[PDB]
C-alpha cells in the first residue's frame, strides 16, 4: 500500500543528478570565460557523475523494487564493473582537485610552471586508467569470485544478482579507492588551513585600527559523511560474516551514491558560474 507509489523518491535522485551535471558541462563547454586549467578536473568529475546518473542508479532501482534481475548475467557483470569504475574515478578526481589547490596556495610563484595545458590531459588520462584497471580487469576476468556454497548458488542462477567478494579483493579495492585519497586530502587541507590562519594573523598585525573554517567544514564533512560509513562495513563484513546484514549494506551503498548530486553545489559557486547559469536559462 506504500511500496509501489514511492518510486518518485528514487526518480528525483536520477533527475537531479542528471540535471546538475548537464548544466555544469554545458556552462563549461559553451561559454568562453569558464575554460581554465582547474576546470578540466571539474568536467572530468561531472562526466564521471553523469555516467553514474545514467547507468547504475536506474538499473539498481529496478533490481530493488522488482526484486528480480530480468536481464542476464553478462549485463550484471558489466553493470558492476561500471559501478566500481565510476565510484573510484570520482573519488580520485576529488583527490586530484585537492592536490591542485594545495599547489596553488602553498607555492604562488611556481604554480604556473607545474600545471599547464599539457599536464592536465596526462593526469586525467592516468587517473581514468587507474580507475579502469581497478574495476574491469578483476571483475570481468572473474578473478574476484568467492568460494562458499551460497556464492556458487547465487552465481549459477541467472535471475539472482548479489555481490559476493573475496576478502583480499575487498581489502585491496577499499584501500586503493578510499583511504589513500582520504589521507592525502586531510593532510592537504590541514596545511592550507594553517597557511590561511597565518596570513590572517599577519594582516591583523598591521591593520589594527571563520570563513575558512566554514568552507573546510562543508568540503570535508559532505564527503566523509556521505562515503566513510560504507567502506567501514565493506571491510568489516568480510572479516566476520555474522555481523552485518545485507539490507544495511545496501542502504549505506545507496547513501554513498547521493554524494554525486551534491558535487555541483559544493564545487560550482563562483560568480562567473552564476552568470553563466543565468545566461543559459
Ligand atoms: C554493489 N556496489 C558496489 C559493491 C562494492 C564496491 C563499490 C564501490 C567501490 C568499491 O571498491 C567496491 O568494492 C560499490 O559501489
Amino acid at each position: 500500500v506504500w511500496v509501489v507509489g514511492m518510486g518518485i523518491v528514487m526518480s528525483l535522485i536520477v533527475l537531479a543528478i542528471v540535471f546538475g551535471n548537464v548544466l555544469v558541462i554545458t556552462a563549461i563547454a559553451k561559454f568562453e570565460r569558464l575554460q581554465t586549467v582547474t576546470n578540466y578536473f571539474i568536467t572530468s568529475l561531472a562526466c564521471a557523475d553523469l555516467v553514474m546518473g545514467l547507468a547504475v542508479v536506474p538499473f539498481g532501482a529496478a533490481h530493488i523494487l522488482t526484486k528480480t534481475w530480468t536481464f542476464g548475467n553478462f549485463w550484471c557483470e558489466f553493470w558492476t564493473s561500471i559501478d566500481v569504475l565510476c565510484v573510484t574515478a570520482s573519488i580520485e578526481t576529488l583527490c586530484v582537485i585537492a592536490v591542485d589547490r594545495y599547489f596553488a596556495i602553498t607555492s604562488p610563484f611556481k604554480y604556473q610552471s607545474l600545471l599547464t595545458k599539457n599536464k592536465a590531459r596526462v593526469i586525467i588520462l592516468m587517473v581514468w586508467i587507474v580507475s579502469g584497471l581497478t574495476s574491469f580487469l578483476p571483475i570481468q576476468m572473474h578473478w574476484y569470485r568467492a568460494t562458499h556454497q551460497e556464492a556458487i548458488n547465487c552465481y549459477a542462477e541467472e535471475t539472482c544478482c548479489d555481490f559476493f567478494t573475496n576478502q583480499a579483493y575487498a581489502i585491496a579495492s577499499s584501500i586503493v579507492s578510499f583511504y589513500v585519497p582520504l589521507v592525502i586530502m586531510v593532510f592537504v587541507y590541514s596545511r592550507v588551513f594553517q597557511e590561511a590562519k597565518r596570513q590572517l594573523q599577519k594582516i591583523d598585525k598591521s591593520e589594527g585600527r571563520h570563513k575558512a573554517l566554514k568552507t573546510l567544514g562543508i568540503i570535508m564533512g559532505t564527503f566523509t559523511l556521505c562515503w566513510l560509513p560504507f567502506f567501514i562495513v565493506n571491510i568489516v563484513h568480510v572479516i566476520q560474516d555474522n555481523l552485518i546484514r545485507k539490507e544495511v549494506y545496501i542502504l549505506l551503498n545507496w547513501i554513498g551514491y547521493v554524494n554525486s548530486g551534491f558535487n555541483p553545489l559544493i564545487y560550482c559557486r563562483s560568480p562567473d558560474f552564476r552568470i553563466a547559469f543565468q545566461e543559459l536559462l
